[PDB]
Parts: structure tokens; sequence; C-alpha cells
């Protein structure tokens, strides 16, 4: 037994198929090791460990991991970062995230909270020790979290301080709302995303309930964001290499607390995009000729709350995002790094 809250350089694992041109595949083929063919866990009997997912070095290590991954893979024709115009080649590539496992070196271990109620901060009683996290897809996106794991029971909200406005609010859903995005083959930047309205509005009503639970049963209202760049104000994501910007006004505004129908969302495949790895503009080439389609699972929501609602009857939440650290911190929440002191 015995351990101390210390962080150390981590390594990565994956099932990257060699001789596949998937950029994720070819990054994990040269930067990660083959997955543990026999891993195992040891329930720490009678334990109470304190993970603080909002402050954790695992996520930052993952961050630079995806920064590098994307840097050598998704490479723009032109890159305008600070005072510099980087011109290079931009062949259209293969793109579809694959799970990445994080794995401690000898002397350290990973503490996994198996309490299904776990919100991220605060002590956990079902602790459980593993040398590698689980398989995690590094999906880059704003507002909506896609292709991730879901809460084992109730919908859980995670925050670094609910009270504080700026401190992002993350919503971990307990069931999957599928979203289906397409660019039909022969305007080529016009795209759209189908999302079944009954599903969405029902779960949104479950969220809104729990949201109320954490906030003194105040009036719950989900409005579209209050200014920002497209990235922030539009569900942005990358499908097959293309950057979809989808105008999710319907979801946070149709307020059908019975609506029904299969909602169809407008989208634009953006070329010049404000980056997420760092301040700058990246201009890629036009999309490819053909049916560009991705069907993903909505497994979370990035929320930000309005400030001066102290002396009022309501609390307004607008979808946010932009910090992809929070995206990672949505899956690593149940993981801690311990040095064996
Ligand atoms: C050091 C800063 C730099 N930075 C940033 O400047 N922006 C501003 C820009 C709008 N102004 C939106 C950035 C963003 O999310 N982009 C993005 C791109 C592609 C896809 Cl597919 C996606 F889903 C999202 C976030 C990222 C931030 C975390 N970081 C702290
Ligand atoms: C604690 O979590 C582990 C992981 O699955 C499992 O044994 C069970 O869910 C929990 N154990 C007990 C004794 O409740
Ligand atoms: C998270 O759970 C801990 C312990 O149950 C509690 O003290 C804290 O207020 C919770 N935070 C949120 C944002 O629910
Ligand atoms: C999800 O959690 C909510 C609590 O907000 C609960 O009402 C609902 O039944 C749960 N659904 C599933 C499928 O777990
Ligand atoms: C004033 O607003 C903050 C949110 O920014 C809130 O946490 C605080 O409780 C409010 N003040 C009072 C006295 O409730
Ligand atoms: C949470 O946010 C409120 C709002 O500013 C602040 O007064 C309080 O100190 C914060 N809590 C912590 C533990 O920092
Ligand atoms: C989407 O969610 C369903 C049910 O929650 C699950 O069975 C399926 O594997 C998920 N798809 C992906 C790609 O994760
Ligand atoms: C997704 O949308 C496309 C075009 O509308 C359609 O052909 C396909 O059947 C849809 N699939 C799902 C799972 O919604
Ligand atoms: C999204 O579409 C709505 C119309 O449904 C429009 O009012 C709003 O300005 C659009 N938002 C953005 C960021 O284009
Ligand atoms: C979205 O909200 C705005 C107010 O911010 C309103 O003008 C507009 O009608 C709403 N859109 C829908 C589709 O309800
Ligand atoms: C989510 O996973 C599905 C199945 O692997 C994939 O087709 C889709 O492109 C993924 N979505 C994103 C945004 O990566
Ligand atoms: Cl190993």
């Amino acid at each position: 037994p015995v351990w101390k809250d210390a962080d150390t350089t981590l390594f990565c694992a994956s099932d990257a198929k060699a001789y596949e041109t998937e950029v994720h595949n070819v990054w994990a083929t040269h930067a990660c090791v083959p997955t543990d063919p026999n891993p195992q866990e040891i329930h720490l009997e009678n334990v109470t460990e304190n993970f603080n997912m909002w402050k954790n070095n695992m996520v930052e290590q993952m961050h630079e991991d995806i920064i590098s991954l994307w840097d050598q893979s998704l490479q723009p024709c032109v890159k305008l970062t600070g005072g510099s115009v980087i011109k290079q080649a931009c062949p259209k590539i293969s793109f579809d995230p694959i799970p990445i496992h994080y794995c401690t070196p000898a002397g350290y271990v990973i503490l996994k909270c198996n309490d299904k109620n776990f919100n991220g901060t605060g002590p956990c009683k079902n602790v459980s020790s593993v040398q590698c996290t689980h398989g995690i897809k590094p999906v880059v996106s704003t507002q909506l979290l896609l292709n991730g794991s879901l809460a084992e029971e109730e919908i859980i909200i995670r925050s670094e301080n609910l009270t504080n406005n700026a401190k992002t609010i993350i919503v971990h859903l307990n069931k999957s709302v599928e979203i289906n995005c397409t660019r039909p083959s022969n305007d080529i930047r016009k795209a759209y995303c189908e999302i079944n309205g009954t599903k969405w509005n029902k779960v949104l009503k479950q969220v809104t309930e729990k949201l109320k639970e954490h906030f003194n049963n105040k009036t719950i209202i989900f409005q579209p964001p209050s200014g920002g760049d497209l990235e922030i104000t539009m569900h942005t994501f990358n499908c097959r290499g293309e950057f979809f910007y989808c105008n999710t006004t319907q979801l946070f505004n149709n307020t059908c607390i019975g609506c029904n129908g299969t909602i169809t969302l407008p989208c634009k495949i953006k070329q010049i995009i404000n980056m997420w790895q760092g301040t700058g503009q990246a201009m890629y080439a036009p999309p490819i000729d053909g049916k560009i389609n991705c069907v993903s699972n909505i497994t979370g929501i990035l929320l930000t709350r309005d400030g001066g609602a102290n002396n009022t009857s309501n609390e307004t939440f607008r979808p946010g995002g932009g910090d992809m650290r929070d995206n990672w911190r949505s899956e690593l929440y149940k993981y801690k790094v311990v040095q064996i002191e």
C-alpha cells in the first residue's frame, strides 16, 4: 500500500493496425505500444481516494498527445499562427479516431474510481487500481461530446465550481442520442445533421431536471451562446478530415419540454478554421467528391452559465467548449496517478 499525489510522464497504448493509412492508426503505430495482452485490476479494499479531475496531469499529457497527433496528421495548406505564414501540402487523408490507453511506468499506478455516481471532484469509495486507463477516442469537438463513454446511472454534472460562472459545466449523459451528419455527393460545403427530436428533447428534459437539482430548483433555460467565433457558437467537429460547423440553435431553443420529428441541422464544411491547439488560423483544401457521412453518439454536453442571475428567477445555460482539455477530462475523470511512496 501507500501512495502520494505525484505525476509522472505517461506512455500510451493502442490497437493501431499497422499497414493502415488511418492517420490515427499511423500515429499510434509509432508513438504507442501494443495493448497490454493481460491487464488486471486490484480492488483497494476499504478505500477513500480523492481524485480532483479538474486538476490532473493525465489530461494535459493527453492534450499534448493530441496536439502532436493532429500536428503531424491533419496538416493545413496554410497555417497562420502568430506572425508567420506556413505554406505546405494538404493531401486529403484518412481520419477516424481510435482508442488510446494511458499507462503508468513502474513505480506509479493509476487509481480508477468505480463509483458510478462520481462527479469528478471529491472523495470516492470504490477505488480500483490499474496500470492503464481504458480505450479512449480523442474526439475533437465543441458544444457536443461525441463517441465517448456514458454515465453508468443518473446524468451527472461535473464542474470545477458550479457557483463560479466561467468554470465550465460538463454534462455526462446516461444514454446515447445519435447524430447523423452528411454532405451529399454531386454547393459542396453545404452539409446537415439529422437528430431524432423525441430522443433529444426527452433526454434534454432529463438533463434540465438534474440541472435544476444542483441549482436550487431554479428556472432552467437553454439558449444559444452569446457571441464568439463559429467554433464556439457551432457544434464543430471533424468528420473524415472535413471540419463540420453545425448550427445547433434548434436544440437549445426549440424548448419542447412534446415536439417530435427528426430534426435536421444546417452545417458548413469550413476551410479557414481558428485552431484549438493554439491561437491561429488553419486553411485546408476544399472537401472531397462524395458522400461525406459520420454517425456519432452524443455522450455529453459542454455548458456555460450566465452570470448576474443572482437576483432573478432563472439560470441560463449556453453550450460552450473550445478547450479540448475539457473533452479529455470528460473521460479521464475516473483516473488518478499515484507514486508508490
Ligand atoms: C490556447 C487556447 C487556443 N484556443 C483558441 O484560441 N480557440 C479560439 C477559436 C475561436 N476563437 C476556437 C478554438 C476551437 O475550439 N477550435 C476547433 C477547431 C476544430 C475543431 Cl474540429 C474543433 F472542435 C474546435 C478555441 C484553444 C484554447 C483551448 N486554448 C486555450
Ligand atoms: C466496486 O467496483 C468494482 C468494479 O466493477 C466492482 O467490484 C463493484 O462494482 C464494486 N464493488 C463492490 C463490493 O460493490
Ligand atoms: C461532487 O461530489 C462531492 C462529494 O459527493 C460534493 O462535495 C460536490 O459538491 C459535488 N460537486 C458537484 C459539482 O456536484
Ligand atoms: C438517466 O438519468 C436520469 C436522471 O436525471 C433518469 O431520470 C433516467 O431514468 C436515466 N436514464 C437512463 C437510461 O439511465
Ligand atoms: C452572486 O453570484 C454568484 C455567481 O457568480 C453566486 O455564486 C453567489 O451565490 C451570488 N451571491 C449570493 C449572495 O447568492
Ligand atoms: C467557487 O466560486 C465562488 C464564486 O466566485 C467563490 O466565491 C468560491 O471561493 C469558489 N470556491 C472555491 C473552492 O474556490
Ligand atoms: C452508441 O451508443 C450505443 C448505445 O449507447 C452503443 O451500443 C454503441 O456502441 C455506441 N456507438 C459508438 C460508436 O460508440
Ligand atoms: C443518415 O442520413 C443519411 C442521409 O439522410 C441516410 O441515408 C442514412 O440512412 C442515415 N442513417 C442513420 C443511422 O440515421
Ligand atoms: C443559426 O441559425 C439560426 C436560425 O435558426 C440563426 O438565427 C442564428 O443566427 C444562426 N447562428 C449562427 C452562429 O450562424
Ligand atoms: C432562438 O432564440 C431566439 C432568441 O434568442 C429567437 O429569436 C428564435 O426564434 C429562436 N429560434 C427558434 C427556432 O425557436
Ligand atoms: C464516431 O464513431 C463512428 C463509428 O466509429 C464514426 O463513423 C464517426 O465518424 C465518429 N465521429 C467522429 C466525430 O469522429
Ligand atoms: Cl504494457
